[PDB]
């Protein structure tokens, strides 16, 4: 009955980037460029604009994944508003410091707001139980940066369904099954800090990287293997075929095929679903991962229809 699900992201939170330098100082540090809102003209509604990035080491890996939240209000910025696994909020907080050392910046939690997915419970079908794009204090309604396919992001202090209408909570459980059957990648689990590497994350897939941008923490080996060749290895979507051990799936699980030749890796997952770095060449033929007597459990790997 209800055409939009609620979800209380708990394992993400918000930091809140202020000051008159809080741009070219995240611009250093992040994949993609910011998202900036429109100079207001004629009068001025308060905008608010959606990005994603990485935040990355020297040595090119993803360290963590981010949802970026341009500010505006008063035809002026107001700063921005970072999305963040919470488990990693405090080391980006003392990452951010490591660089904020010369410039005219704020770093600080913003428990004010808390994150929210909104999710169309009709599958294919689009609307209506239309969303409008809500922005300025007490709460932020807008379209997911990554894809068209995970919703929308609510930054509210209050009930997600109170202000969506036709919403409803949602089971934390459909939201995690939702990313992991549309191969969306997100927190230390799907991308392990300085493990991961960006474009084998499908950071282009998702508009979390600029090409056309000015110097970054891990540009060089980012913009190489993005021009050398075609992504060779990406995270792509799994999905179990055979029953699977109590413990579950080890998060470094190799993917072989029939023969035994090493294919891929599992990530992490949820229930008969998850993400595993496969070569993007072999991910046709018959998979499976070990588990006690040396063939189960056969697995599926498939392409997301939302990518190019």
């Amino acid at each position: 009955g209800a055409a939009w699900a609620c979800f209380r992201l708990d394992g993400r939170t918000l930091l809140r980037v202020r000051g008159p330098d809080a741009a070219p100082f995240l611009l250093g540090l992040l994949t993609n460029e910011l998202p900036l809102p429109s100079p207001a003209a004629a009068g001025a509604p308060p905008a608010a604009r959606a990005g994603y990035a990485h935040f990355l080491n020297v040595q090119g890996r993803t360290l963590y994944d981010v949802i970026l939240y341009g500010l505006q209000e008063h035809s002026e910025v107001s700063g921005f508003l970072l999305e963040c696994d919470s488990s990693v909020q405090g080391a980006l907080q003392k990452h951010l410091a490591l660089y904020r050392i010369r410039r005219k910046v704020t770093v600080e939690p913003h428990p004010e707001l808390r994150v929210w997915a909104v999710l169309p419970s009709s599958p294919e079908a689009c609307g209506a139980a239309s969303l409008q794009e809500r922005a300025g204090a007490a709460a932020i309604l807008i379209r997911d940066p990554r894809t068209a396919r995970m919703g929308w992001r609510l930054l509210t202090q209050d009930e997600g369904p109170a202000l969506v209408p036709g919403g409803r909570l949602g089971d934390l459980w459909d939201y995690h099954q939702h990313r992991y059957l549309q191969g969306v990648p997100e927190g230390v689990r799907d991308l392990p800090p300085g493990v991961a590497l960006p474009l084998e994350s499908n950071l282009a897939f998702m508009n979390g990287v600029s090409f056309t941008k000015g110097c970054y923490i891990g540009q060089e080996l980012t913009a190489r293997t993005h021009h050398m060749g075609v992504i060779r290895k990406r995270l792509f979507p799994v999905r179990f075929l055979d029953p699977l051990p109590t413990s579950g799936i080890t998060p470094g699980a190799t993917v072989l095929t029939a023969s035994g030749q090493t294919v891929g890796k599992f990530r992490a997952g949820q229930g008969n679903v998850g993400l595993a770095l496969l070569w993007s060449e072999k991910i046709k033929g018959p998979l499976h991962i070990r588990a006690s007597e040396g063939a189960q459990v056969a697995l599926a790997a498939s392409v997301p229809d939302w990518w190019p």
